């Protein structure tokens, strides 16, 4: 997250983290007590999801569950077109509790609207160059489908939407992938990609257009 701040301790209780060896590579979103939503390019044969964590310290977090899983469904249309349909559903090895630091969120019912101020959180690279210690928070608004489609032509696809790109250089970055983008208390999208370096004036970051997969996500979970 570039030019963000420290989220209020557990202000985003749906936020999830994907960890490999000793590091952290992606984030996710708890959209169901047994299902985590993330970005397809974060695929892994097996996962280790950290929930209810303001900091990546399971010890400093009394209320946090480091669950695991292995079943993950990538969208059939991922990367076709290139970078398109970037979303994936990870099924937890076990349900989770419904606590005050771990809560599932609902997926945006309607689609993005330009200028609509939203919020994105994650543990990716900071405004400077490093890894943060606690979840970062930054606010970015949605860009008209016109500006977005033109700015990223031909990579732009209906399964994506831009946000940010303002002169406040607020944007996402490596490590924030899969992170959640909330608008009006709803999960509008997920961190997908964007031109590097991050935080370029006029170059908003692209996210997954979840409103265009509401039917698929449901269908996939109920089977
Ligand atoms: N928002 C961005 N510029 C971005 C998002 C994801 C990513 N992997 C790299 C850059
Ligand atoms: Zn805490």
């Amino acid at each position: 997250i570039i030019n963000g701040e420290d989220c209020s301790p557990h202000s985003q209780p749906w936020q999830a983290a994907l960890v490999m060896e000793n590091e952290l590579f992606c984030s996710g979103v708890l959209v169901h007590p047994q299902w985590v939503l993330s970005a397809a390019h974060c695929f892994q044969n097996s996962y280790t999801i950290g929930l209810g964590l303001h900091s990546l310290e399971a010890d400093q977090e009394p209320g946090s569950q480091m669950v695991e899983a292995s079943l993950s469904v990538r969208h059939p249309e991922y990367n076709r077109p290139l970078l398109a349909n970037d979303l994936m559903l990870i099924k937890l090895d076990e349900s989770v509790s419904e606590s005050d630091t771990i809560r599932s969120i609902s997926i945006a019912s309607q689609c993005p609207t330009a200028g609509n101020s939203c919020l994105v959180s994650g543990w990716g690279l900071l405004a400077n160059g490093r890894m943060p210690t606690v979840l970062q928070c930054v606010n970015v608004s949605v860009v008209s489908e016109e500006v977005c489609s033109k700015l990223y032509d031909p990579l732009y696809h209906p399964s994506m939407f831009c946000a940010g790109g303002g002169q406040d250089q607020k944007d996402s970055c490596n490590g924030d992938s899969g992170g959640p983008l909330i608008c009006n208390g709803y999960l509008q999208g997920l961190v997908s990609f964007g031109k590097a370096p991050c935080g370029q004036v006029g170059v908003p970051g692209v996210y997954t257009n979840l409103c265009k997969f509401t039917e698929w996500i449901e269908k996939t979970v109920q089977a």
